[PDB]
């Protein structure tokens, strides 16, 4: 088998139709949308919002909660009064009418897609490489439990960003481990404090020494053929006017993502193992933009057994929303559209599991690490060619700037912002602080908020070096 | 969408390079060829011939059958006994070698183009209307099969001029049956008994109505506004010094070919109908002409399934060499280039088949004729304008006539000629006779198979017409 090295990029909030669903113009085997038998989503006297073809590179920000998500694939909203947790026709009609319950007029953001000139790096990734149109986001709820999945199959029970959660750090075993087992190596290439921390067994000592500042380290190791077996790539999430969000998160600029993502894909490809690699990007989950694809809700089973906090108590029986995947690599033939899976069970479903899975699948690891991954589909069938393609792009088209714009930065932090800064203060003994942490979180700007991560997140590095330098047992965790 | 009137001119056997190459003189966003980095083709001690703007109005005539494009192509000679038909990427290196295999010295004009001036017609409308540098022809063969794919988007497994196959006419369901079905109308103005008749199901009593001769017709049809919906314009094939043959095929006047399309233009410029009309101008193919873009090997389906005959035996997996195509209308902006297509495939490519596919877009249509169809570049996109130019070129630049000159003829009939009077023998039985057939092939003048021609092909028109009379079901051939 080709592929040694297995790289992962995770954007954030973007559904298969909003992004990659006007692409149906450049190949029709996509399962995206058209404009002369288009979607459409009703809102209540009664209006139908059709789905266009309008997105700007600036979006609002819609609901992405569970509770949010539910009423966008039910078409109803919860009510814990009268909780109905199995509904059992998901037919993906609530997403106008959330839109406008979280924001009047922001259905229209909801229903628009992007033109696929609009994402030029991604209109040549996906006309020279694969890309998956049955991608399921692992959780109908927000960004870091789906992030939970990416690297563990598994959210061990969390359904929302509750920031104590991700602060204690999250227990399960991580494919990192995994691989460290089975003797492959890994590294994470981070661009800020990254996202991957919230597992908990990556702050050991010995797993710590994984991780690598962006700009330092991954054009380099790219360059000299350096790269270990399994590299994830983490971005910026704090939006300043000095440093601009590059995670395709609403409000942020999408041309930034493509940006990233041109860089990442240009570094991989002269990269002298650029004939051993295999690139996955996905979303982590939809953001509450439209799909018009019904989440699976059969034989769908629970990773691990744990439920979800209340209201909902979540059973983990229900897929989120389909979020764009590509397959970027010299072995896959260009322009492939990978659909659902052949197995493992009749029920299977691409997710993000399915990472974890095809990994254990190509290096030929012992055993899953959940229910999940034994449950997901395996996409290691995309690897196809007997020979690398040799003329695959060398430079993709670049993003360019749109004329008389002004930038933009958010006035209060996001919950992915929030979360990174309780993390960093309860690093800091700074969270056991009452007013400091309400400071923090409420009165504090973000460019002082990212300072403050930063220098928490370096610090407590130093104190892990140092700890580790006294001759502290690598299996220790420097708190 | 304005457009109502479709008309289609086919010329004869010239390349892109060869025709426009030096019109990127005039627009430099034309992919054509420069005297500073200059193509060139080796010719095995070896010589280089370098591309030049030194074409005459009467050229030799090169090889351009399936064996010698594949020299052209690929830049080695086809070799039966060692068949290679998908030898890999086509570096277009063999045209001077084939060229000088074919006659000596023929690579100086092969490895010639046009100086604009020296086609004043065509450079006044590449000038005010659109062309597109990425045209290809459908099939790297000869006449017919690129012929046939521009009213059907099939050759029908067809990849040589054989005339046994067009006397019995080629059975596939053409652009005419597709839009008689919906309700529009189609006519085929011709000068000569026309190459369409190679349709079998063009010979039925139903559609020989729609065939009108262009000299009583066609100008008649302009000035009255009645044009169809779908206009078939088709010349003269046949070189006399009587009456000179205008289709730009080698050994004829290509100034002959600039005072047809000026003559066209200006008749349809001046009807009522030019505020709804689209013209449509290209090459069958390319004549064995040097051209510098390598013919798309990748992704390119077989129409129906229909492999060629032996002993190439062609899979239909590889277009054909680049050839000028022309987009005429009031709603087209002045000096515009059309490159490749955005869709329906990722390796879709424009062609002779886009003009069926382009056809059934416009009209709304229900079924693609083929996979090539399915498959092709549409390019409807060029109509633009919010409303038609009124200050459109209402005369062209006339072609002058080089003093000191004389005229030419053929002594043997071309292929196509060959193919014509086979056809107008065997629909009265001269087929049948073997001595005759040979006299008819291979003893008679140019003049006398041209009368006998016609003389076949109007009896022909008159036994349809009486048996039409007798009240003959509309669907029945007449032989
Ligand atoms: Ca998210
Ligand atoms: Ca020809």
């Amino acid at each position: 088998y080709p592929i040694k090295t297995i790289v992962v990029l995770v954007q954030e909030n973007r559904s298969f139709d909003h992004t990659l669903g006007w692409f149906k113009e450049l190949n029709r085997e996509i399962d995206g949308v058209t404009k002369s038998d288009p979607k459409s989503n009703t809102v209540s006297n009664s209006l139908r919002v059709v789905f266009g073809d309008q997105s700007q590179y600036v979006n609002p920000d819609p609901g992405h909660s569970i509770q949010d998500i539910y009423e966008q694939v039910f078409g109803k909203p919860w009510d814990s009064g009268k909780p109905d947790p199995n509904p059992g026709h998901p037919n993906m009609s609530g997403f106008a009418q959330n839109a406008e319950r979280n924001k009047k007029g922001m259905s229209s953001a909801v229903m628009n897609g992007f033109k696929p000139n609009a994402l030029p790096v991604y209109k040549e990734l996906v006309q020279n490489f694969a890309i998956c149109d049955r991608w399921f986001a692992s959780v109908p709820a927000s960004t870091q439990p789906n992030r939970l999945y990416v690297h563990s199959a598994t959210s061990h029970g969390a359904t929302s960003n509750d920031a104590a959660l991700l602060l204690e750090g999250f227990p399960q075993k991580t494919i990192f481990e995994s691989l460290d087992e089975a003797g492959f190596s890994f590294g994470i290439y981070y661009q800020f404090p990254p996202s991957t921390l919230f597992y908990r067994n990556l702050r050991k000592l010995k797993y710590l020494t994984h991780f690598h500042q962006y700009g330092i380290q991954f054009k380099k190791d790219c360059k000299e053929g350096k790269l270990p077996n399994y590299v994830v790539v983490e971005q910026r999430w704090f939006d300043l006017l000095s440093t601009p969000a590059n995670d395709d998160h609403p409000s942020h600029d999408v041309s930034e993502g493509q940006k990233l993502v041109k860089e990442v894909y240009e570094a991989l490809r002269s990269s002298p193992q650029w004939n051993e690699i295999l690139f996955i990007i996905t979303y982590d989950e939809h953001g509450g933009f439209y799909d018009h694809v019904p989440t699976p809700v059969d034989g769908v089973p629970n990773p691990d057994g744990i439920l979800g906090p209340p209201p909902y108590n979540f059973e983990f029986n229900r897929l989120g929303v389909r979020v764009p995947t590509f397959f970027i690599s010299p072995w896959i033939e260009p322009g492939t559209v990978i659909h659902g899976p052949n197995g493992p069970y009749p029920r299977s479903q691409y997710e993000h599991s399915s990472i974890p899975a095809t990994v254990k699948t190509i290096f030929k690891l012992k055993d899953f690490l959940s229910k999940r991954d034994s449950w997901a589909g395996t996409f290691e069938s995309v690897i196809t060619r007997d020979s690398p393609r040799q003329d695959c792009p060398e430079t993709l088209s670049t993003p360019i700037k749109l004329r008389g714009t002004m930038a933009k930065e958010n006035a209060q932090l996001s919950e992915f912002q929030e979360d990174l800064v309780i993390m960093a203060a309860g690093l800091k003994g700074d969270y056991k602080n009452e007013e400091l942490i309400h400071k923090l979180c409420k009165e504090t700007c973000v460019a002082d908020a990212s300072k403050y991560v930063t220098n928490a997140f370096e610090k407590f590095l130093e104190e892990s070096r140092k700890a580790r330098d006294r001759g502290c047992d690598e299996n220790d965790i420097v708190y």
